[PDB]
């Protein structure tokens, strides 16, 4: 009944806790102190961080709990507008946005993205096999390279050519400097915010340029020509420029940090980077991998779900109780009350996962069916779950299998993990080196 | 490419092969002279056994290879029909009780049947203290009676009473006999169906029966079957394949279960010091009267005894695959579509190429750390979703029971007994006898 809350500093209440560079990992340790539940309240607004599977199976009722949009997610909003991520979902821009951009995610959509997130993908095993000797790899980095460069070519058809750069394109620059202006006033400036719609307008006239500029197979030709079977409707110009503009963020960091704690954990885990490596080796018999191949990587997409359990890159999703509901049996919650999910926390439960949660044990999804309702939640929940879980999915199985085949790995510097946050997780500073298997292309 | 056979008998094929009291170790033999792969052909059927782990990490693709109902399994298909382990993948029931199971099945779900396994375990360990001097105990005999009676406990609250009784269950002997009629089939060209049909009946009565009497909620998998959902359908498990769960969860419930726990004794009166190591873990962990469901995974050594007992005597000495769609086998066998592979396990384990040279060694130190261990090298509960559901019950139940029989018994093989496998549908050291010094602990 009574819920318990961590330290307060005065009128600022819990919010310095956020005040930090690690949010998310100081609200795991506060889950590790506290529990499964806890209030968190800041100036203006109570918050719940749930971290057990079984009050968040309960926050993941679509019938008690709808998704919330965070303060995070309502300073993205200042850019991805009612994008599908940051539109509530009695908006009418989400559930058209959704049944237009659903067929475009489909397992069997991602046929259609496989030949340009190939292209991609040679990239980064190309930058690789040209590295010299005792050169290393800026993992996240790369990661990034791709994992942009991927939506941007499957979702409208753009080359970002990150792995042409050093500096990133400067879309990505002002998107990751509203991003981090974004976190930054959650913890929290005329030069800040002059910079914030300077970076808006960077974004914005790259996006509304090409809306204007366009057949590809690609998330936009969808987003120009799809008709909501429910009101339809198509798209507007000002929801597909957000649309894209959330795609082009959801569509990669996410999917990065997930790349790279991937490799992470494998390279930390000898044993289980062979079995992904044979895996690879076996499945991946020709020089560019099929679609059918990248499904057959079953052991590699264990490996990405373990990441996403240790570190799911987006590492939270709000939710508000749609009527009065009792959570959990003993924690009341009136309308418009706010939840956390806190996903790494989640996945750590020991209820659910046993006492070894802190391994990396791809195994642990050999059969999906076996885990629990509601246990592993990396993708959000619902109809508001990721729309891009198969895009993600397919890309990132698609890389690390290439990567695995085509290089050995060293954990050379025996990286100590330090997980950067901003509004995602990445290992920062992970860095390995690559002997090359020779394989060609 | 050319894909050894064994020698064939005529008409017959390689069948005579399988007429024989040890089919599986006469399969091991001849996979020790042909090799990781042989075809072995009967009347009417073809099959490819495989023993290497180059080969069976293939098989084990899912993409490629579906679980295959061996004829052993249609034969036990005529009385646990579509259960989980006797159904086809692809057919309804399948997947339903699948989905449905699982929860019940979970090493979190361990926690609930963890005093009903305790409970039978301490009948083990109270019939043994209570065993007269020079007194000995038919191992694999009581294992049945433990495993039988844990499955019918914790699987349906129902008390076999095995320990109270020197003749099995009447279900048992039906079991038995159905299993022995199902075995014999293989080698079959109206007494026998009588019989058979009869010793159907004896399951599906009582069975019947208690999901008849079965509104109390107990915590138990009888629970979870009759209020299950499926959250793919949405379907319960209609009655007709509740009963054929609970006929598959009692055969496969104890005796792949109860040779596990007989092997790992046998090797651990053959292996002293793994003893004397099981039994340090034992003492160190279980410090309770009663052992706890953490100390329970605390017995890692224990458990490493099991694993190793697994990787030479897997109980469920194999099971069957067949292709998917046309593909090439190691890249030199290439299978059509439907063609069938049978895993031989027991030689699979003995690869050495995955295990090194003392692969007929007993070394629990070989799981130390399981995550060494290739992909598909070891396979005792099958494989992917068609795994061993029960794996963790199994694994749970015989730690327990192992670490309370090493906890409380010095143990000795009186008889410096030598292993004669006895094979039914599973395997099991027939005729494996020790004493036990108890350590007078009590309970
Ligand atoms: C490993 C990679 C990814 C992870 C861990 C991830 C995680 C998530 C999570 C947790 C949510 C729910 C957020 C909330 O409820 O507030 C979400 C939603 C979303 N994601 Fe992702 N995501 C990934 C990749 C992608 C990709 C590749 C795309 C696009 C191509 C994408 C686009 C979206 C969109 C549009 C939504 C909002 C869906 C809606 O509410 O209708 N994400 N993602
Ligand atoms: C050491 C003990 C055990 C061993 C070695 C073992 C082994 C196996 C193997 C190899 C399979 C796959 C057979 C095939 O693919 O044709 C299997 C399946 C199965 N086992 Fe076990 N088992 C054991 C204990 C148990 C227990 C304790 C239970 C129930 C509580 C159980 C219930 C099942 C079921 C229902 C299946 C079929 C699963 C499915 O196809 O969905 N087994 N077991």
């Amino acid at each position: 009944k009574e819920m318990p809350q961590p330290k307060t500093f005065g009128e600022l209440k819990n919010l310095p806790l956020l005040n930090t560079d690690k949010p998310v990992q100081a609200l795991m340790k506060i889950a590790d102190e506290l529990g499964e539940i806890f209030k968190f309240e800041a100036p203006g607004r109570v918050t719940r961080y749930l971290s057990s599977q079984r009050l968040i199976k309960e926050a993941c009722d679509e019938s008690r709990f709808d998704k919330n949009l965070s303060q995070a997610l309502k300073f993205v909003r200042d850019f991805a507008g009612d994008g599908l991520a940051t539109s509530w979902t009695h908006e009418k821009n989400w559930k058209k946005a959704h049944n237009i951009l659903l067929p475009s995610f489909s397992q069997q959509a991602m046929k259609g993205y496989h030949a340009m997130m190939v292209d991609i993908a040679v990239q980064l095993v190309q930058k690789w096999e040209r590295l010299n000797a005792d050169e290393h790899i800026e993992v996240p980095e790369d990661m990034t390279r791709l994992t942009l460069d991927t939506i941007g070519l499957c979702g409208f058809n753009y080359r970002f050519n990150s792995f042409y750069r050093d500096q990133p394109h400067p879309f990505i620059t002002s998107m990751v400097r509203a991003l981090d202006e974004a976190m930054n006033k959650l913890q929290r400036y005329d030069e800040n915010k002059r910079q914030f719609q300077e970076d808006i307008k960077v974004m914005n006239d790259l996006v509304d340029k090409i809306i204007a500029d366009r057949q590809s197979d690609d998330l936009l030709t969808h987003m120009l020509n799809g008709k909501d079977p429910e009101t339809g409707e198509p798209l507007d110009d000002e929801n597909i420029r957000y649309q894209i503009i959330t795609f082009l963020i959801a569509g990669h960091e996410t999917t990065s940090g997930l790349l790279s704690f991937a490799l992470y954990f494998l390279v930390k885990n000898p044993h289980v980077l062979q079995k992904a490596a044979e895996e690879a080796a076996r499945v991946l018999v020709d020089p560019v991998p099929s679609y059918k191949q990248v499904k057959q990587l079953k052991y590699v997409g264990m490996v990405l779900n373990e990441a996403l359990r240790l570190w799911p890159t987006a590492p939270a999703f709000s939710l508000y109780a749609k009527e009065d509901t009792v959570l959990g049996g003993e924690y009341p919650l009136e309308k418009g009350d706010e939840l956390m999910v806190l996903i790494p926390q989640l996945h750590r439960d020991k209820t659910i996962w046993g006492d070894d949660v802190e391994e990396f044990r791809p195994e642990r999804f050999e059969n999906p069916s076996a885990i629990p309702q509601h246990a592993f939640k990396p993708f959000g929940n619902g109809q508001r779950a990721c729309i891009g879980q198969q895009f993600a999915l397919h890309e990132a199985t698609l890389v690390l299998g290439m990567m695995l085949k085509h290089f050995d790995f060293e954990d050379h510097t025996n990286y100590e993990l330090d997980i950067k946050e901003t509004l995602t997780l990445k290992p920062e500073g992970f860095v390995v080196k690559a002997k090359s298997k020779k394989i060609p292309l």
